[PDB]
């Protein structure tokens, strides 16, 4: 992909393809509410990261216009306010306030660097993005079950990773301290760099905990033992052993240096931690602190939080911000996820249906079911 054909390929995009009615369709949100969709916030960042926040508009024709008219590189959406964003400048301080927005997750590969070995910061391959795969599922389904949300988008970032919006009515009206503390519910993996150590267990296992775990032991043989190898020698296996008791590391390391891969030394890692326990619960704590994810806290808590637009257009990879299937979730590839110029080129090889003679369709196709059962919740 080359980054030098973006900015004719975001006319194109943004005039014949950009689903402009599902956008509308899901931010006014049946129109229930008045100057809903008005009263929102959204930010471009165009050419030369010109950025620019506080933009509202009137309805989705002003948003076809002005998108169109702008192109921008960057969309960001954010949150409802009490006032028009356009008219802030006009707005007394002290008046001018964040009233609802969706509640959002921000899951980022770059935050596993710590105990991923294929790849750092923003490079991703297959044998690290099982790590998304156990984060979608192990997050969506606390917020489904745990905390009946039951309008859940999930998107792709365009390269590193996935957002979350949770759309449903109820929680578009938290509170910052509620947000704060679903945030701290879902949240196990704790410290910055100076702590090695980033997860430790009370003797009882809260639900969300074993549910999550239970899990992590479904994808944990074939992501860390095989295809990441996280004992495949003493460099990588001392961190391991970093999370452990000392009194165990003799006996590790010996069985460690006799054995031939890592799902040997995982099985020995078992025995030696099960015995500890009797005279705790390290296995899991070992396994939560490599595949368990990370969250800001402050992507989550404020409602004035700007996050990446569905739909959007990574400005390096050119991948589109698409949905992912829930039910297809294991079988999603970032790396075959359509390009711009991939949907350009489809375009020009052939009024309101373009995009489903696209690869675009199905991921529209998933945004349109999520919100259609956003209308069956609105009616009955
Ligand atoms: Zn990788």
């Amino acid at each position: 992909f080359d980054p030098t054909e973006l900015p004719e390929l975001l006319k194109l995009y943004y005039r014949r393809l950009f689903p402009y009615s599902q956008y509308y369709r899901w931010l006014n949100y049946g129109g229930v509410i008045k100057n809903y969709f008005q009263h929102r916030e959204f930010s471009f960042t165009l050419k030369d990261d010109i950025y620019i926040r506080y933009q509202s508009f009137n309805n989705q024709s002003d948003l076809e216009k002005e998108m169109q008219a702008a192109n921008p590189y960057k969309i960001d959406i954010g949150a409802v306010y009490s006032h028009r964003p356009n008219q802030h400048n006009t707005v007394k301080l002290g008046a001018f306030q964040a009233q609802e927005k969706e509640l959002v997750f921000d899951i980022d590969m770059t935050d596993y660097d710590d105990v991923r070995r294929c790849c750092s910061s923003a490079d991703i391959c297959p044998k690290c993005w099982t790590l998304m795969t156990m984060a979608i599922r192990i997050i969506d389904r606390a917020l489904k079950e745990d905390f009946g949300f039951k309008h859940r988008l999930w998107v792709y970032s365009g390269r590193r990773g996935v957002h979350c919006w949770v759309c449903d009515e109820s929680v578009r009206k938290l509170s910052s301290a509620v947000r704060s503390g679903i945030v701290e519910y879902l949240s196990l993996v704790k410290g910055g760099q100076d702590v090695k150590k980033k997860v430790h267990l009370s003797e009882k296992i809260h639900p969300f905990i074993r549910k999550s775990i239970n899990i992590i032991k479904k994808y944990f043989e074939e992501y860390a033992l095989v295809n990441q190898d996280i004992l495949e020698n003493k460099e990588s296996w001392d961190k391991i052993l970093a999370l452990v008791p000392e009194t165990i590391h003799d006996e590790l390391q010996q069985s460690f240096q006799k054995s031939h891969n890592s799902l040997q030394r995982w099985e020995h890692l078992k025995k030696v931690a099960s015995r500890y326990q009797n005279n705790p619960w390290l296995e899991w704590e070992i396994m939560l602190q490599y595949c368990f994810p990370r969250l800001d806290i402050n992507v989550s808590k404020g409602i004035n939080h700007l996050l990446k637009s569905p739909f959007s257009v990574h400005p390096k990879t050119g991948r589109i911000s698409v949905p992912i299937d829930l039910q297809k979730v294991d079988q999603f590839d970032p790396f075959t996820v359509p390009t711009i110029s991939f949907i350009c080129r489809e375009l020009d090889a052939i009024r309101t249906r373009d995009y489903k003679k696209t690869s675009l369709a199905p991921y529209v196709k998933v945004f349109e079911h999520f919100l259609e059962n956003l209308d069956k919740s609105r009616k009955g």
